[PDB]
């Protein structure tokens, strides 16, 4: 059930910048990192000079 | 925001056995463990001989 909760929280938090697309993520190690923004908004953030929305949280994948 | 998510998931999952009371939990280390059952149902499970509902998940408290 932890895995279904991770999935549920991933599906209810859209990108903070565009409010439509899902967030980017990576499986680092044995942690899942959910970044604040989709990939397209993150790259845009780099081009326009804004980093106010950079960030992420980590969730581990056991139990 | 991770902390508000942990709180949200704790508030939406009641005890698996009695379906009313919130689950028991402990802060082990720097992990939060949410057990499957309230304390009163867990102790009952020990007295009646059923362990079908024993278990828990772990959530870390960073990011
Ligand atoms: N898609 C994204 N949305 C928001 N923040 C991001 C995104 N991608 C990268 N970042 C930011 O980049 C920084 C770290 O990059 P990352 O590759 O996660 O870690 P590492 O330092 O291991 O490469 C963090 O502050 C992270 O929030
Ligand atoms: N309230 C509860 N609800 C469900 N399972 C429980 C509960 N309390 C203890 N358990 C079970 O007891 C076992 C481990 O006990 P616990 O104290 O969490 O770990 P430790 O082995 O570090 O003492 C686990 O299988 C756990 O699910
Ligand atoms: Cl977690
Ligand atoms: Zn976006
Ligand atoms: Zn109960």
């Amino acid at each position: 059930k932890k895995t279904n909760w991770l999935k549920r929280i991933y599906r209810v938090r859209p990108c903070v910048k565009c409010k439509v697309a899902p967030r980017n993520w990576k499986v680092k190690n044995k942690h899942l990192r959910i970044y604040n923004m989709c990939k397209t908004c993150f790259n845009n953030s780099i081009d326009i000079g804004d980093d106010t929305y950079h960030g992420h949280d980590d969730w581990l994948m056991y139990a």
